[PDB]
């Protein structure tokens, strides 16, 4: 007598060539999903796929070398992978430039890279999820999003913007089989476990939430 | 390739003879734990165990007929079940008496029944969890705890008090292997799935959180 | 051209013989209200009234020597001061006893002293406020109420319980002229300024809020 | 014996030619400040100044006809009004376009109009505030910012982004005499009363907060 995290589903994970994204990809692969590793450089994609195979032997893995911060990379991903049952928004940049030194262009660029990329991926993949009556959309945002640090104001603003995006799209997709949730990290596999549970069919009564996986 | 919710652990669940508590007990049993069903009347305990066996055939189930709102019932439970790896605080009462009609005795009784019972169970079972280096303590509190309704002020106060209890004991037990979390319901098995994941060894990086399982 | 914080109103403040309560009393007195200083010992009440007069010369001040933690002291206060336009709940105790050492009696006593005292005062003074169509009820709760520390679990539980009380009674008294709000301190006159604004007729569109006055 | 909201200070208020902004301007003027009314059309600026004078007779009022959403309008405002002791960020647009119909350009435009305009004004006016050791920066954001509606996802994202901006810049300007706070409306003068108190020297121990003025 046990309970399972199991998939015959397709899961795309942005920025999955390193760190938390790679751990999420490896966990979803170990759960039996078809995981799409997406990075700007094909070399990093290949090395991430190899790392995943090291741990999960019979892993179901594809790769797309694209820059999801731009519309061109998003279109390339949509061409190679038109359908996703699980979307994991994890691509994001970060600096610590002082508030009075960061110009308008940098604010707009951080918004376009950290927020609008996930919005693009969700806008593309959500309709088919709604049609099949089941879907999972998961935003990975740091705890800096709830309490903006003060030396990283741009980044915290983008993180809370992502939290808002996931909350609002959850309310918008309510009633369908698609859930939208955010996951907050601060042991990488421990973080990935929560993303796996959320992507699993068991998290079906959790939408518009923010789930913490800090220490 | 899949991922598991599995137990060789003992899990006691208060008020587990009906409703959300019974669903939590059934889910933990299906996950392979040894679930202790606790109710005031032994008849209800037996019927709940039978209901659980209906769905999970080889279920590992014990029962204790006790009134956990009182110290006598808590002592009886501690005599029959001295050790727990997983504790699920779910016993609680509720009315809708107008704020200006409810007297002091009723405020104190609601606090003793809804809050201090869980405090008693946690105070007893937490030390052995800390000694073995692993444990799970889970509070089931309604969404009325975050936004106190106004026609149910006593109940909402007790619910937010429970949220405070779980947050504080999580911080107190940090560094040990024991996590303390709260779960917020508003499909009973869907609620139970979150409690099962939290009770599972995978939720090991989630402590002091409030997890929603509303629609 | 200026704007005023002015009163012809009666304001009772619990635990107003020292510290934050005394500062709140002095600020409300300087704003022109009739402030009732309440403490267990008449000597402390007299010395607090004298301190207030030191700063505000033509202060409107009465005193009641009562122990508001008990029903007897509350009844004495209601006998000496049957009507209040402004109620400020500030009486509360605090220790740092370890969670596993504090017994049931101490949990119940902290609830009765820190939470039920304010509930008693509000239950008595709110109806006349609702009748005259205007009233202010203000709970003073520390920031430990939103993030329970872990070494002061009982106190944080009571503080969040008070926050719940104020939120719920605000919703219950909505539509009337009575507002219920909580004020969170961590310069005592700086704290008192917020309480004065809330007690003033200008805060009339703020009910069920938690207002911070930390550094 | 009373307490005062008084100014010899300069207060600039964006989008102050109508609605909540005009009410905030009128309240700050009645409190005795020098209020700068800023709108895109000089006709609207003049009519707003006239409306303010109708209620406060000896009002201290200047005007700037500029479009603060653009850098050109912000530079014009900074040329006409190089110094501000009080800054009130209120300029913002809003639609209800469905999430799947709103394109990238619209997301970026909403971010630039609703968020980056206030960031520009704050970046310009905050240093002189920090130099003189006293300042107030106030963001007016709707309650849609804390609970993103779902049919207005772009707008709610921008509102929570503004909340993040004010929180982070408050932490960044902590220790100086400048406070940064957000005010949440859902009787316009009732809203303006809170902004006036925050702009007043009495709100000096409140920074990084979100203050509600809904019904």
């Amino acid at each position: 007598i046990m309970k399972l995290d199991l998939q015959n589903k397709i899961a795309v994970v942005s920025g999955s060539t390193s760190g938390i994204g790679l751990g999420i990809a490896k966990g979803l692969a170990s759960a039996g999903a078809t995981v799409v590793v997406v990075g700007r450089k094909q070399a990093g994609v290949d090395e991430a796929i190899a790392h995943i195979r090291q741990s999960v032997p019979e892993a179901s893995l594809r790769g797309v070398d694209a820059d999801l911060t731009t519309e061109q990379g998003a279109a390339a991903l949509f061409a190679a992978e038109p359908k996703a049952d699980i979307l994991v928004n994890n691509l994001g940049i970060f600096n610590d430039e002082d508030f009075f030194s960061v110009p308008d262009e940098e604010w707009m660029r951080f918004y376009q890279v950290n927020v609008l990329s996930g919005v693009r991926l969700a806008r593309h993949y959500a309709p088919s999820m709604v049609e099949q009556g089941w879907g999972r959309i998961i935003f990975i945002s740091s705890e800096s999003g709830v309490a903006i640090p003060g030396d990283m104001i741009n980044y915290g603003v983008t993180k809370s913007a992502n939290l808002a995006v996931s909350h609002g799209l959850a309310k918008r997709l309510a009633g369908t089989g698609v859930t939208v949730n955010a996951v907050l990290p601060g042991e990488v596999d421990e973080v990935a476990n929560m993303v796996v549970y959320i992507a699993s069919p068991l998290s079906s009564a959790t939408s518009g939430a923010a789930l913490r996986v800090d220490g």
